[PDB]
C-alpha cells in the first residue's frame, strides 16, 4: 500500500480504508465532512496513467453517470486524484442474486444507463476499453441510488486528435483489459474502436439475463478468443429479447472507422422495454 490508513493528503483527505488497489481509497474529506474515492499512482511509476484518468473524468463534467471531480495533486512520492465515491457495483449485485441473474426489467434499464455512459466517454474522444461488470456502480444517496456509474479510465485511450479526426490504427494493438467481456477484434490483437465497447456492453447484458457467458471458466486468453470467433453468437440470443439482432448485426457490421449507431442500440433496449410493460420507475432487483 502506497498509503497507510489514517495518512492525511494536503491536509484535507485522511486515509480510511483501502478499496480496490495504482491504488483506490476511501477517504474522509475533513472540510466538506463526506467520504470521498481517492486514487494513487507512485510518483516513480514508468507508465504515468492517472495523468490520463484525470484528463477523462475533467471531460466528462457535465455528463450523468460520472464520479464528480473533487481534486487532484502531484508529489515527489505520489500523484492523487479525488473523486466522488459511489456504492454497490453490478458484478457483486448480480452474484448476490439468487440466481446470479438480474431480471429482464433491470437488465435492460442497466443497459440504457450503461450505453448513455459508453456514448458520453465516445463523444469526449476517449475508448473506455475495460467495459465490465465491476467498472460500473450504483450510487450511495437518496439523489443517486438508481443511477450506474461508469468506473476505472486506466485502459482509456484517445481515438481522436485536436480537431475531432479519427486517429489511425496500429497494425498491431496489444489487448490489456479483461477476457469475458472482450469483443474478437480485441482478442486478435487489432485496434481497438468505439464497437468494441459495444461488444463489451453486448456481452455483459447476455450475462445479467442468463447468468452466464459459454466461455465464463476458461482462463486461457487465446482459448476464449477462439471460442468467440467461431461460436454462433445468435444462439446466446436464445432466451434474449428478439430485437437483440439488430443490436448484434448492427456491432458486427463496424469497423474501426465508423460511428456507431447508439439511437439504433437505445431503441432495441426502449422497445424492449415498452413490449413488455417496463417502466423506468420500476424498483431494481436489490431494492
Ligand atoms: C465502493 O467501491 C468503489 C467506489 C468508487 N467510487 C468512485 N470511483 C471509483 N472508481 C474509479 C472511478 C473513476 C476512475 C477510477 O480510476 C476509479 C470507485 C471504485 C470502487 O470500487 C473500487
Amino acid at each position: 500500500d502506497i498509503l497507510p490508513a489514517n495518512y492525511v493528503v494536503k491536509d484535507r483527505w485522511k486515509v480510511l480504508k483501502k478499496i480496490g488497489g495504482g491504488e483506490i481509497y476511501e477517504a474522509m474529506d475533513l472540510l466538506t465532512r463526506e467520504n470521498v474515492a481517492l486514487k494513487v499512482e507512485s510518483a516513480q511509476q514508468p507508465k504515468q496513467v492517472l495523468k490520463m484518468e484525470v484528463a477523462v473524468l475533467k471531460k466528462l463534467q457535465g455528463k450523468d453517470h460520472v464520479c464528480r471531480f473533487i481534486g487532484c495533486g502531484r508529489n515527489e512520492k505520489f500523484n492523487y486524484v479525488v473523486m466522488q465515491l459511489q456504492g454497490r457495483n453490478l458484478a457483486d449485485l448480480r452474484r448476490s442474486q439468487p440466481r446470479g441473474t438480474f431480471t429482464l426489467s433491470t437488465t435492460l434499464r442497466l443497459g440504457k444507463q450503461i450505453l448513455e455512459s459508453i456514448e458520453a466517454i465516445h463523444s469526449v474522444g476517449f475508448l473506455h476499453r475495460d467495459i465490465k461488470p465491476s467498472n460500473f456502480a450504483m450510487g450511495r444517496l437518496p439523489s443517486t441510488y438508481r443511477k450506474c456509474y461508469m468506473l476505472d479510465f486506466g485502459l482509456a485511450r484517445q481515438y481522436t486528435n485536436t480537431t475531432g479526426d479519427v486517429r489511425p490504427p496500429r497494425n498491431v494493438a496489444g489487448f490489456r483489459g479483461t477476457v469475458r467481456y472482450a469483443s474478437v477484434n480485441a482478442h486478435k490483437n487489432r485496434e481497438m474502436g468505439r464497437h468494441d465497447d459495444l461488444w463489451s456492453l453486448f456481452y455483459m447484458l447476455v450475462e445479467f439475463a442468463v447468468g452466464q457467458l459459454p466461455w465464463r471458466k476458461i482462463k486461457d486468453k487465446e482459448q476464449v478468443g477462439m471460442i468467440k470467433e467461431k461460436y454462433e453468437h445468435r444462439m446466446l440470443l436464445k432466451h434474449m429479447p428478439s430485437e437483440f439482432h439488430l443490436f448484434l448485426d448492427h456491432i458486427a457490421s463496424l469497423d474501426y472507422f465508423t460511428k456507431p449507431d447508439y439511437q439504433l442500440i437505445m431503441s432495441v433496449f426502449e422497445n424492449s422495454m415498452k413490449e413488455r410493460g417496463i417502466a423506468e420507475n420500476e424498483a431494481f432487483d436489490w431494492e
